[PDB]
């Protein structure tokens, strides 16, 4: 029985959700030549509204965070309309929903904003080639200035500032899955020397201007954040990098966020580093509202959560198979399982 996962949660104040059910964020690069969200997307949103809360898609915060085609942004006013569609379809159904806030960092790609500067903590490219592109070949990025990183920051909150005109409920900043901030908070990636490098405290301080920034537009209530203690995507591990996030969980405990996110694929996965699974390391170093994702079914997460591991369970993979997931878990009904071949249809 998984009877927990529909239980109430009060995040905050200011929302509650009506069961523990999260829609993962999932990139799905169907937004138009203007990276505007269009009706296609509104209505698969829509119906996946008996989710206690749905993350959306990463959303671009300006044009040199884009790394992959047709991933919808909210820095223009068209996308803002275009998102308002999105919402009120959502909320219209009785759901909720937050826009995750993206930039890619060095996993930019110079083909999607006319050739300019790909930008990061350092001059460390990845290896590579954009996925289910013709050859654009990853490239050497410039090491942010700190007036770049200025700037950044300022544009994250401008973003979180036109999230809440576009009626999203609230933002879960996107620090995970080796992009943007989570480069800044990874050796690998971050080989700074500057007060944006080299200590746990300098390290963390990019992730930490952003969500005081974001705070102080939106409301900390309104803002959540994923993170990616563990090193798996576009990021080569390093045994240095625990230290960072044991500084960086009790700073953000001191925000009181709607919630903290994990990023992994398969959270039954431990690593050396982190002493075990990525999701039982922040739980020993965060004690509030924790997200938990990767490869749970209903039945593992329903235990997980009981078991005190986390408290709400995003689902990914399985929501793009089940658009009625949430129906037929409450149901019991046969689930589809997901393939990559789904990713083609939006549905
Ligand atoms: C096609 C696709 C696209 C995305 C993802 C995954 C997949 C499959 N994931 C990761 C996702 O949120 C989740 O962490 C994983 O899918 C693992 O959870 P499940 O096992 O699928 O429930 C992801 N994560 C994120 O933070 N923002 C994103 O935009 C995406 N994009
Ligand atoms: C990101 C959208 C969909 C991507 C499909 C490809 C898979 C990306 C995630 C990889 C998961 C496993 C990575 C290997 C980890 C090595 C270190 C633990």
């Amino acid at each position: 029985s998984v009877e927990n996962l529909f239980d109430t949660y009060k995040l905050n104040d200011t929302i509650t959700l009506k069961n523990r059910i999260l829609m993962a964020p999932l990139t799905r690069c169907m937004a138009d030549a203007n990276l505007v969200p269009t009706d296609d997307m509104v209505a698969y949103y829509a119906r996946r509204a008996e989710a206690g809360l749905i993350i959306s898609e990463a959303t671009i915060i300006r044009p040199d965070a884009q790394g992959y085609p047709n991933t919808p942004g909210i820095f223009t006013q068209a996308q803002i309309a275009g998102w308002r569609k999105v919402t009120d379809a959502v909320h219209a159904n009785g759901g909720k929903i937050f826009v995750q806030l993206w930039h890619t960092g060095r996993v930019a790609h110079p083909h999607f904003f006319g050739g300019g500067d790909v930008l990061a903590p350092s001059a460390q490219k990845i290896e590579g080639s954009v996925p289910r592109m013709r050859e654009l070949t990853y490239v050497t990025p410039k090491a942010v200035t700190v007036e770049d990183i200025q700037g950044l920051v300022r544009d994250y909150a401008k973003a979180a500032e036109n999230v809440i005109e576009a009626g999203f409920d609230g933002v879960e900043i996107h620090g995970a899955n080796g992009y943007l901030i989570d480069q800044f908070l990874h050796h690998d990636s971050n080989r700074r020397t500057d007060e944006y490098g080299g200590t746990p405290v300098n390290m963390s301080r990019f992730a930490l201007e952003v969500v005081d920034a974001i705070i102080a537009r939106i409301g900390h209530d309104r803002t959540g954040l994923r993170i990616s203690p563990g090193a798996y995507f576009n990021m080569a591990s390093d045994s240095r990098d625990r230290v960072v996030f044991d500084y960086l969980l009790p700073e953000l405990e001191k925000r009181d966020l709607a919630f903290v996110h994990i990023g992994i694929f398969d959270d039954s996965i431990e690593f050396d580093y982190l002493g075990g699974t990525a999701s039982s390391y922040v739980r020993a170093h965060y004690g509030k509202t924790l997200v938990g994702v990767g490869s749970y079914s209903a039945e593992t997460a329903s235990k997980a959560i009981a078991e005190d591991k986390f408290d709400l369970i995003a689902i990914g993979r399985p929501f793009i198979a089940n658009p009625d997931y949430v129906a037929k878990v409450r149901n019991s009904e046969e689930l589809v399982a997901y393939s990559d071949e789904m990713l083609a249809s939006l549905i």
